[PDB]
């Protein structure tokens, strides 16, 4: 498995850019130049290169700089052809930020994170990006009082909304995907799971170009089945963006390479993102981006290694769920489990409550002892999926 | 305390009625009769009773038996002046529902459990029920290829929907409250948190009568904040019911007494319930309905001793929880914190996105470094709730 | 790959013949005759069967009966050569065990729970048994109160010591295996982890017979390593049996198929009871049991595919763990890594604590970040295991 | 509530020190002179300072620059009268022990490690401590094939035997106390809960100066319950210290302030400090050392305010935890649920094993369902002690 362009393989800038310092220690490695970054994604059969603003451009830079940067930046996209598919915003890092951007207590601080927002999309629109993400890291609390719970969420719809109508009013090209996550840095972070997300985005004034950018570690630190959750995101027609990585249970954010975490659970993400419903229905079309950190202990081989890895882990696991999906024994097996038959409407069409209630056979003279016979065969189903992930059939 | 039904503390049958039999063994305690029950709680302050369709009419049940036990049931209920504010149906017990009810692989399981919601809400409606809730507890799977998640959410909704137009086709007064639970008994369930929950009921065509029914241990076993939960149920208007109990952790789920569970949790819930938001805002005006199981180690006064425990601790914490809220040291705290500057809008009347990014104040001339120097004071604000809930101010 | 007795796979008569029931409903599956689960599993090529005392015969089974029984047992024993390598007893069935066996607050009940103990440990010397299981599992409590955690633990040394004192005194060739898990039934069960294990056996009067029997799970329930815990069990030579399942994250035990869970843990613990320590140790010798429940979706073809799968899955995972450690790249891979390095003492011969201080090349003059330089490459290396693990490799 | 130097409360230098980086920013507070911190915690009430030799002492330190940091600090030391209980060593900052200290797969890193170790000992020594913490925070891995986990114990043993060895040598008058930890930094850390502390100190060769340092949160972050941990190493005598703190749920190290996590588990393990066990045993009485962090957002006010929180905190727990046990009520309540039975032998002085299978009455003709009639009343006695929690009695 080689990756290409058509895979559609993105990689943010601060994932292989990520020097090491955890909470408990300082960097590992020297830091990475971003010219450098674009030029060993593009040998490696990257698609396209996402960044947060502050990964780029310094917080302090003055204009000269940004440009001097910019042009640099742009000069290695070109030599390359790599694209810039999605673009977000750093508003976590500084001090200033350490109640929040949109729903920090501070009026003062919730301005300047707006218009730090705002100023960002510009760039997002003249990068060539398709998707702005949204991920609100600090916005949350530690202790349940610290925050009034419903002007937080009035806060963060007033951020959504005005970035929104922002994109609506110069005609850019763009969508925002919020990514929500459960906790870390923050106790508690709002809007933390898919379904919270996906809510929430059902109040906001601008919700048709405001969808999701869910991240594998994130609902498994809830302890959520991901492909579950993407399932309901792409069924709302929600997934604008994905976020692609490994994390090893409840416990802090690790960021491993994808399928180096719950591999099971990568092989039904890969299935889904891939092959889609078994009975029909949405597709995400977008980039494959992965977001995550090549581990502390090892120097820059291990970066470019780290890297590859994400790639043919997903080529791999694509390669058996193709396998998998196309076997006929499996096919067979998922006919004997329901899974085709809950397609079909529960209701006969034309049919109403009063007449399914009234129907003698679906409920008065329905045998639901003979009906709880029924061997599903979800077990054997299962170890179909294994063996063709093992890569045994 | 003492609780008077002005209180508005609901128990369900099920609750005190649980005899003990969990999965590693048999009932520890007798069957407890239904009318027995409602003498009972009526006698300790309680509002009203709820109840599943099977906690009171067997499965197998005869139309004659059907219409002898309700008649006695309505008598106990006449003898006290205990309402019925919630009715439910079991659709979780009897084999036939090993897959499910509304989402189960076969579809002569799924207008069978269709069918016995409909003619539930019959009786729902009959008894005075405000609400009728649906936990779907066996909806989901424990492998990720047993369904299909796209058909397993368009079957949830042909049903949610069915239920919902006929309530709006016999005119009941009556609203759907889900709830949420992100596993056991399956292994993963459809609408794990109340975000799902919340999102799913936008993509419903009757979603104006459906709300929530989030359950204190059902969002703490995906380690989430309940009062973040309810809070966005809240803001959404769609927290319609509450099912209140405790939860030591991720494990399985304990059904302890309200209080007995995370404590300073219980206590920000009670003042999320009682005072609602600090600004101003929403407020939930319905009952407190205790959703727990008498530890199977007491005996019959300790099924009585817990149902008076669980308002008890509803009491304490609201005294609590008043005093908290009425101390002026804790008013000028809040002040300090910012609880009372997040409720004002980030935006000046009228003020534009435009407007905002040109400020050269709240951008380009802010200083940053600067605000982050504010003590939010978060930890003192902390400290003072809890020294409220220890008793001590 | 095809189970042979060789292979030395033993299953539990209560994991086959599990019935269905849990929290939420009744049993799905009619009682399995023991007689028949002996004949089935000799079919599918296990080595032996596992029981608790009353799995076999009833709680009140007269005499007479408990002789037809173990007629009927011990004639399908002989005629399939099936071996009874494991014995275990029921202390938590019975609502008397409410509270525990061992450590019941009720005196009459911990000598009781002992003496039904005592008598089982006969029942497991005849029946030719190399170990005696202890799983505590009501031994514990819900709240921080309700026990003497002091005078618990000597409870729980008594029952133990008089259970290996009995031993020892009537010459029985059985070692006793303790097999901890943190909690269901309980909220908090006493000895939690392997650990906790482990370090109560160091208190024991008679801790030379008396070692582990870790289930795969129950270390997975606390998110634990179950690879690392085995390590230790191996390490202080206290792994005298395991139970092996899957368990798909912090939540209810599970008891899934061997490899339904996570994976790559399943992996990594075959190549730990396959092939040992890298640097060479202590290897684990006693039966591979399977302690799962067929899911109680499936009918009995699902039962007897389950018991299969326990068996296929640690075939296929044994497979790629040999062919793993046999590839010339991962042996240079874990060499890199440092993988043998970490196997030299890190003092010379005959160094002492002095001597090393004093070494100046060591630490004084120890050159801190030539050193940080090294590049692990525990990335590349985990790659290597999991291409060996999807058998693209 | 007012501490005085009587209660032994004891901080960490980087506690109140902590500058407020995390994973996804920079410090929001400037650094804490040392003299700063031993003042101002002199006049809160402290009892003593503990800290890490690089909290103190920086790496790259001259040994002028050495001599003028001890200088400094012995004369604030002097001048408040505060003592120095503990002394710690850090093998987690710099780069050099990316992979751990005693564990690193590098000898060099492992020599360098114990160097650094051994060094520490002679100034703890000098300081005057009585204990001596290891935390070893980097021993571990991300994935399973990085460690040869036999390997890793023997490395592991040698460093702690080494460091004990010279103790031991030079006639100092400290204990070894090892702090366990699941997890963070590594994805799984060596010796990861209490139980796993306990069983390895087993296995070295001077384990009797050889105890344990349980932090809070950090069996927390397992689920364990943190009070039953304490109680096995009381127990067992291994209970050479403490780290309290907060943790609200499975995620991330919070650190908050002792009783800001979970409140009734933080009552109970003060009972247990305070009361010991119901029916006697050992008592634990050295240092109430506070490991945590004032949250980020806080600025210096904050920063002795949480301080100050963690010891008034404690000294409310304390309070009610003496006040519940005082009351006769609650002895009455211990008495029913057979809390001081707990502390009666199972066996008669003088029986045998074989005397007790023997006699009928306990056996035989024991009758166990009237037995599983006892109502334990568990549920009244938790209600009892959080009423005393709240200060409602
Ligand atoms: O937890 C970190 C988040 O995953 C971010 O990397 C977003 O994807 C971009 O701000
Ligand atoms: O987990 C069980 C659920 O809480 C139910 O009790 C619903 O509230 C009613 O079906
Ligand atoms: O949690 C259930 C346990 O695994 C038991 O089956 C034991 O293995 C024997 O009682
Ligand atoms: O998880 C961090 C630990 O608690 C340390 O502070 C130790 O207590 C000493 O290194
Ligand atoms: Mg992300
Ligand atoms: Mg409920
Ligand atoms: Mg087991
Ligand atoms: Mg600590």
């Amino acid at each position: 498995v080689q990756p290409t362009p058509a895979d559609h393989f993105t990689f943010g800038l601060w994932t292989v850019g990520w020097t090491g310092a955890d909470p408990f220690g300082v960097a590992t490695r020297k830091n990475l130049d971003p010219v450098e970054a674009v030029h060993k994604l593009a040998e490696l059969g990257a698609y396209g290169i996402t960044f947060h603003d502050n990964d780029l451009i310094p917080f302090d830079a003055t204009e000269a700089e940004r440009e001097k940067i910019l042009g640099d930046f742009n000069q290695a996209l070109k030599d390359t052809g790599l694209k810039v598919p999605m673009v977000t915003t750093n508003l976590f890092s500084h001090p200033v930020f350490k109640d929040g951007g949109f729903t920090s207590n501070d009026r003062s601080i919730r301005r300047f994170a707006l218009a730090k927002v705002l100023h960002n999309i510009d760039l997002a629109a003249e990068m060539g990006a398709e998707t702005f993400v949204m991920w609100g890291g600090r916005e949350g609390s530690e202790y349940d009082g610290s925050k009034d719970l419903a002007a937080a969420l009035d806060r963060m719809r007033e951020g959504v909304d005005t970035a929104a109508g922002y994109i609506k009013d110069k005609g850019y090209n763009l969508r925002i995907a919020l990514e929500p996550k459960p906790n870390e840095p923050r106790g508690d972070i709002f809007l933390p799971t898919v379904g919270h997300g996906l809510a929430f985005i059902e109040q906001l004034e601008h919700g048709d170009i405001v969808g999701l950018n869910p991240e594998t570690g994130h609902e498994q630190m809830a302890g959520l089945n991901f492909t579950h959750g993407i399932a309901q995101a792409l069924w709302a027609e929600k997934l604008f963006h994905i976020d692609l990585n490994g994390q090893r249970g409840i416990k802090y954010d690790q960021d491993l390479v994808f399928g180096h975490g719950d591999l099971t659970s990568a092989f039904f993400t890969v299935d889904l993102l891939e092959n889609g419903f078994p009975n029909g229905g949405p597709k995400y079309t977008g980039p494959r981006h992965f977001d995550y950190k090549p581990s502390r202990t090892d120097g820059y081989d291990g970066v470019w290694d780290s890297a590859k890895a994400n790639m043919s882990m997903y080529l791999l696991l694509k390669e058996r769920a193709l396998a998998f999906r196309a076997d006929p024994e499996v096919q067979e097996a998922m006919k004997t489990s329901g899974v085709f038959e809950l397609g079909e409407t529960t209701l006969n069409a034309g049919e109403s409550a009063a007449d399914l209630m009234n129907d003698s056979a679906s409920f008065a003279g329905f045998d639901a002892e003979a009906a709880a016979e029924r061997n599903f065969a979800f077990i054997r189903l299962n170890q179909l999926a294994i063996e063709h992930l093992l890569g045994s059939r």
